[PDB]
């Protein structure tokens, strides 16, 4: 099954950028690279015997990390099956997701213990502190700041975000999307080396089309330590990003 | 290896649409979704494991379609290695290559015994027949016009097209891009029925990046029969079209 077959992409101390966790770029897309279909449109792509692969990457895993889009789009749980804990975070610079707050599924799963209580990553004062005590108090949640220093063209630093996280004990976090997220973490890199450490893609056997949501980078991504695993009706490829 | 794997797959006489060539489909793709890399970088998907089954597949076909773009960017071959005769049918309206006919690697192949004389798919009345004659004395070159009745908003009926490669006594044809090609072939259906009878995809273990040649139908399209296999390095699939 997959167990052996991600042995080695599984967290490991073998790090070389060691202030960073260990990190996990993964996701499902159809043939033509798309991880949502159209507007209006259902997106099957991923089917059980690699959603259950997609649980056991969970499990072992300190933390999973979404954008809000993916959050307002799914309405994620951010747990996992297995009931490991893991620690959701959801990357809201404005934290547009305030006023869904009391109907979200990821902060009803930290409320219930079926889950750990979310982190949003922000803008600096997009929360003021007592705001903050209250969303702390009424729903577990956890705000974290990234200074304007660390915001390049509207976008926060992978950097920052991964070194707040590492220094919270943060070991190892789980990315899954969505498109922008896996767009930048493709070619993000700190002194020519990749902040992702393992590249872990469910592809269904689907073309969603030109108007489903597109993952591709700025440009073209080697990769090594490539390895193929298939099931019955999907196909898994990990892999390392070369230098 | 692929051959058991693609057994299912290669040409077969099961057909729904018997006026028309059994079709396959099939083309190698980053993890993007890309064909070619971005203008003036080197395009690297497809490893020595899936060339060759690209060359058994060859060898079950009558015939290769590519079209002018693909052509004019790489030269083709468009011969099987293994030394089996397959058709080069080149879809080229306005007759393009006229200029670079001396050059092109596929009219030499076609000259040396090592491949066959290509076929050109051209609009009506675009080579007159007296440079029909000379070609096809001085190349073996063939023209194969399209009525205009089957030509909508410059785009040739792909119905039309196979109707004439069937009736000159092609009974399959690889049509393997290029993107335009696959794009339009993906969703093309004649009463529901589609016309590509086998689809059979390497995907390549890289990004090409956004300013790739990019392969997505204007629609989403299911597949049914859906096969894996995978190498050292690339993954395939095999396919139908779904009704
Ligand atoms: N099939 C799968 O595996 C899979 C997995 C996950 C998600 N998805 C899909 O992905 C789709 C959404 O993808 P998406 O690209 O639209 O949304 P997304 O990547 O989840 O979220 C993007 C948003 O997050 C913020 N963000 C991300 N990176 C940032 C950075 N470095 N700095 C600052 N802000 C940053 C920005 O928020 P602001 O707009 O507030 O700036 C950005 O607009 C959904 O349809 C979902 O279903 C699919
Ligand atoms: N990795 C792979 O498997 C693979 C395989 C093949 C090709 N490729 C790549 O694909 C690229 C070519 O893709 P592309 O989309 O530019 O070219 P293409 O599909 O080979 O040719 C497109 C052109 O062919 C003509 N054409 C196609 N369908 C037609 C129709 N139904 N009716 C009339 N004319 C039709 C038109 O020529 P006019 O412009 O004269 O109308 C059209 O602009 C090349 O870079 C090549 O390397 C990759």
């Amino acid at each position: 099954s997959f167990v052996p077959f991600l042995e080695p992409f599984i967290p490991h101390e073998n790090t070389l950028l060691p202030e960073l966790p260990f990190v996990t770029l993964t996701y499902a897309q159809s043939l033509d690279s798309r991880i949502a279909a159209k507007k209006g449109e259902r997106t099957v792509i991923s089917h059980q015997e690699t959603k259950n692969m997609t649980q056991y990457l969970r499990s072992k895993h300190d933390a999973i990390l979404v954008g809000v889009k993916t959050v307002l789009a799914d309405d994620p749980g951010l747990n996992c099956k297995l009931g490991t804990p893991i620690r959701p975070i959801i990357l809201d610079p404005t934290f547009q997701l305030l006023s869904k707050i009391a109907s979200l599924k990821l902060i009803k799963l930290g409320l219930s213990g079926e889950g750990e209580p979310p982190v949003f990553i922000t803008r600096k004062g997009v929360v003021s502190p007592d705001l903050q005590a209250n969303l702390r108090s009424d729903y577990g949640i956890s705000i974290v700041e990234i200074a304007d220093r660390d915001v390049h063209r509207g976008k926060m630093s992978w950097f920052a975000i991964l070194k707040i996280l590492k220094d919270a004990e943060i070991h190892s976090v789980m990315v899954e999307g969505g498109a922008t997220i896996i767009n930048d973490l493709l070619i993000c890199r700190q002194n020519s080396v990749p902040l992702v450490a393992s590249l872990i893609i469910t592809v269904g056997p689907v073309y969603l089309g030109k108007d489903g949501v597109e993952v591709t980078p700025a440009r073209s991504v080697k990769l090594g330590n490539v390895r193929w695993w298939h099931g019955i009706q999907d196909a898994v490829v990990a892999a390392s990003l070369e230098l």
